[PDB]
């Protein structure tokens, strides 16, 4: 699925983004656009081997198990696969446990290159929240 940028700010409000660890939501939304330009099928495969999943293009070699990356985890204890559906109920807890791990939101490069310091409130501008 592809979501409306004020339909995915809905969905992870919603769901307990909006200011979680300090990150107000348009930094959620402004990362979600940058990892896979809000489409919840979105895949990319890292050179180490491993595999980004689904809107906020979580990684196979710590957090979901796709059984194909060597000496990787499974800490949000769900398969890849959970990472892709039209609900993104999946993506949004293991982002939770992503977000909590000491690094805030730098655990997305695409965040902290793309997002950061910016005026993300724009990504919300305009929305029914």
């Amino acid at each position: 699925k592809v979501f409306g940028r004020c339909e995915l700010a809905a969905a992870m409000k919603r769901h307990g983004l909006d200011n979680y660890r300090g990150y107000s939501l348009g930094n959620w939304v402004c990362a979600a656009k940058f990892e896979s330009n809000f489409n919840t099928q979105a895949t990319n495969r890292n050179t180490d081997g491993s595999t980004d999943y689904g809107i906020l293009q979580i990684n196979s070699r710590w957090w979901c198990n796709d059984g194909r990356t060597p000496g990787s985890r499974n800490l949000c204890n769900i398969p890849c696969s959970a990472l892709l559906s039209s609900d993104i109920t999946a993506s949004v807890n293991c982002a939770k446990k992503i977000v909590s791990d000491g690094n805030g939101m730098n655990a997305w490069v695409a965040w902290r290159n793309r997002c950061k310091g910016t005026d993300v409130q724009a990504w919300i501008r305009g929305c029914r929240l």
